[PDB]
């Protein structure tokens, strides 16, 4: 049983319709709930009385929210048959022969589909702005927007507030600009009759509706297309001469309970039965002359299944984000949000860290905080967080989700004084396998069941080279019954991946990936072998040095002496941690700085200047604040880190991590999915 949350008596009308044309079909069961505008049904929803509703991107997006914290599940599929499409245009229609732009819409009455809708309101508003004069103090975007155009209808509005934005809908008095169906100007095709009967001068609503309303061609001509170099077009120039694309209409349930695999399967065998072209008595994508689009948009195609990580936020993307935010903030605010950057911290430690570079650099930076790193990449693609230093393994799965990479991690190498660290190459780090020498027998071949301890998973040293290598050895997949115990934060905690792994000092968050795991990372693996938790430690060469003879001050790693380890090669013989280059498993690319496309340049600059500030041979540092500093860390950059150098002219995520370990990974994520990976997937469509 799914309760359908319906915003009318049209809607609940065929809605019952639709439950009684399903139980000969055989489940789910179908249920009418009714409300009476579609916040009313996300807060049905969220409060268990309701099950599915299908909104526009503005509702999607205020979905989403707190409280009510719901998730799209499915969206409608627009286009054609063989050309479909899972987007739409916001266009402006306009009647032929009429002298005003684009720029000149001030002083005309204007069609909108509804307050917060995609195609007929946030679309269109984001542009019209800097025609507003508004000024953010006095009154909000709606005051502005009132005296911009003289009368019009835009339904939901505050008709009591605005009567100017109302005063050109057809509704009845007391129902007269209401936010559904009983507002006969109310929607896409309610904007189109709101110009055809001559009342606007301007309809905002999406590509097909002039096509939906007027099949023949002569009426067509009679209308056209304001684009946006204040020109003019013809209907079919859509795809040329729209304001925006904006991604289709979802169906949208709860995150926890949602009943989306009932919601799914009644879905599919809807459209199956009874979808586009599909029965003569029922059509699922068709509604009645006056009423259109009930439940679902009219002459959609289909369902598309939206992938469990995307949400509403990661389904509407930052660019649609964009626009819709910063309507509600300032031009000041969208100014400084711009001008900031916005750091993205993994952990307690690191917001720390953060926080006081934020202070320390005047605001310029600005800290979010996720507990794990790809929860950081995805406030990255939600432009919630703008940048974050990576090692080459969440590098991969960042550029498989569109980031680029800016600036890498460039240490002290063993030719270079002349050349600047920012202007001189990197060199990669070496990948290691390291043992206690006391447990002699210890080779690479003797390794199944036994204990091993990972920086974390998705890691170039700590899971994609040793792990990569033993599947491909053992020609299996099983990686977690390989080792008979591990510590590899990142894994299922009630996995055997994660039975190594300590917690915090209270043995709480074990397995986590941040610094807050104490044997997560570099320094944690390390730690995990020294403390003899686990019998190999895949890390790097450094780590080794830096955390042995006096290097670490840390009472851990105080007492350890350098010849009590050894480094495991591929030959199956051992070798002393001086010999890291004839005994290493791979070289890896070094750590570096992810960003979005558009956000690159600027957060390169922005770093550059940072790092002179507060970098190595800062002019703060070591006085007011380090930046590569975190008493063996490692907290946001590594602690080894001389510079950000820059990289060459563009590099992709392929073209910095190499072809080789590219391929690399992609055979070891044969084994198994990452939901975050098929999200991304879905997002790169
Ligand atoms: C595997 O990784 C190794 C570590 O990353 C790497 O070895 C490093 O190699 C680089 C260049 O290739 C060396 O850089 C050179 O450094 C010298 C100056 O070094 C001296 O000072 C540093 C820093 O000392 C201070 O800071 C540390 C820690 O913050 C404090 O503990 C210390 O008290 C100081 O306050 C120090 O690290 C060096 O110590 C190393 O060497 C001495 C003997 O010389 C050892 O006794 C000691 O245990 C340690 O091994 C040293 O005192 C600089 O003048 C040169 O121009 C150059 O920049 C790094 O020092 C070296 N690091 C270490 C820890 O050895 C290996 O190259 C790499 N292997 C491969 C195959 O890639
Ligand atoms: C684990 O095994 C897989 C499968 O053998 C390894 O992938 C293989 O990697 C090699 C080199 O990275 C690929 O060969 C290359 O092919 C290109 C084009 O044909 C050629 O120009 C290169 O010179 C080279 O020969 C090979 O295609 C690829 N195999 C598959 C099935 O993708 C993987 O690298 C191994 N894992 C580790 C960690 O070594
Ligand atoms: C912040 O950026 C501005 C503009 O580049 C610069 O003048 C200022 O000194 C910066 N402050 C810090 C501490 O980075
Ligand atoms: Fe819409
Ligand atoms: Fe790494």
């Amino acid at each position: 049983n799914v309760r359908w949350c319906t915003i009318s008596q049209p809607e609940w009308f065929k809605c019952r319709r639709w439950q009684w044309r399903m139980k000969k079909l055989g489940a789910p069961s179908i249920t009418c709930v009714r409300r009476a505008f579609a916040l009313e049904c996300i807060r049905a929803i969220a409060e268990k009385k309701a099950d599915a509703v299908t909104l526009d991107g503005g509702m999607v997006f205020e979905a989403g929210r707190d409280p009510y914290k719901l998730r799209p599940v499915a969206a409608e599929i627009y286009g054609t048959k063989e050309s479909p499409q899972t987007h739409y245009y916001a266009v402006a229609v306009v009647k032929k022969g009429s002298n005003f732009q684009l720029d000149q819409l001030q002083g005309r009455k204007s069609c909108h589909t509804g307050l917060g809708r995609s195609a007929g309101w946030i679309i269109p508003m984001g542009i019209l702005r800097p025609y507003l004069s508004w000024t953010e103090s006095l009154e909000p975007l709606q005051g502005a927007v009132a005296k911009f155009f003289s009368a019009s209808c835009v339904p939901c509005i505050d008709r009591q507030a605005y009567p100017n934005l109302c005063q050109l809908c057809k509704g009845e008095g007391e129902n007269q600009c209401a936010c559904s169906s009983r507002e006969p100007y109310f929607g896409y095709s309610g904007a189109f009759k709101c110009l055809q009967d001559g009342a606007g001068d301007v309809a905002f609503v999406k590509e097909t509706t002039v096509f939906e309303n007027l099949p023949e061609k002569a009426d067509r001509d009679q209308y056209e297309l304001l684009c946006l170099n204040n020109s003019r077009a013809p209907v079919d120039a859509f795809k040329e001469c729209h304001l925006a694309q904006v991604p289709s209409h979802a169906v949208v349930a709860r995150s926890v309970d949602g009943k989306e695999d009932l919601i799914w399967k009644l879905l599919s065998k809807a459209q199956e039965k009874f979808g586009k072209n599909k029965s003569r008595s029922f059509q699922l994508f068709g509604s009645p002359p006056g009423q259109r689009d009930l439940l679902f948009k009219d002459s959609a195609l289909g369902f598309l299944r939206i992938p469990s990580k995307v949400d509403s936020a990661l389904y509407l993307g930052s660019r649609y984000l964009t626009t819709l935010k910063n309507l509600r903030e300032t031009a000041e605010e969208v100014k400084a949000r711009y001008t900031r950057v916005v750091w993205c911290a993994v952990g307690p430690e690191e917001q720390k860290k953060c926080q006081q570079w934020s202070q320390q650099s005047g605001q310029n930076v600005t800290c979010a905080t996720a507990s794990t790193t790809d929860d950081c990449i995805v406030l990255v693609l939600k432009g919630e967080a703008d940048a974050l230093n990576l090692d080459g393994g969440y590098i991969y799965t960042a550029g498989k989700c569109g980031l680029v990479p800016v600036l890498a991690e460039n240490r002290k190498s063993s030719k270079h004084s002349s050349l600047d660290c920012v202007l001189r190459p990197t060199e990669g780090y070496l990948a290691v396998a390291v043992v206690k020498k006391a447990n002699e027998g210890l080779t690479w071949n003797s390794l199944k069941d036994k204990k091993s301890c990972h920086t974390a998973v998705d890691r170039t040293a700590g899971w994609n080279i040793p792990m990569g290598l033993i599947v491909n050895q053992t020609g299996s997949c099983a990686f977690d019954e390989f080792f008979s115990q591990s510590c590899a934060p990142g894994a299922d905690p009630k996995s055997r991946l994660c039975a190594l792994c300590a917690g915090d000092d209270q043995g709480l968050d074990k397995c986590v990936p941040n610094s807050k795991e104490k044997y997560y990372g570099y320094t944690g693996a390390f730690r995990c072998l020294a403390e003899d938790v686990g019998d190999v430690a895949f890390v790097k060469n450094d780590t080794v040095w830096e955390n042995t003879n006096g290097e670490s001050t840390a009472d851990w790693a105080k007492n350890l002496n350098r010849e009590d380890f050894r480094l495991l090669c591929l030959d199956g013989t051992r070798k002393p941690v001086t010999e890291a280059q004839s005994c290493h498993l791979a070289v890896a690319p070094n750590h570096a700085v992810v960003s979005r496309s558009d956000r690159a340049a600027h957060v390169k600059q922005v770093l550059l200047h940072q790092q002179a500030l507060f970098g190595k041979n800062g002019k703060n540092c070591p006085d007011k604040f380090c930046l590569f500093k975190s008493e063996t860390k490692n907290l946001l950059f590594n602690d080894n880190t001389e510079c950000l150098a820059k990289l060459g002219g563009r590099p992709t995520y392929e073209e910095y991590l190499g072809t080789e370990y590219v391929t690399a990974i992609a055979n070891l994520k044969k084994c198994s999915t990452s939901p975050l990976l098929e999200a991304c997937a879905f997002l790169t469509r």
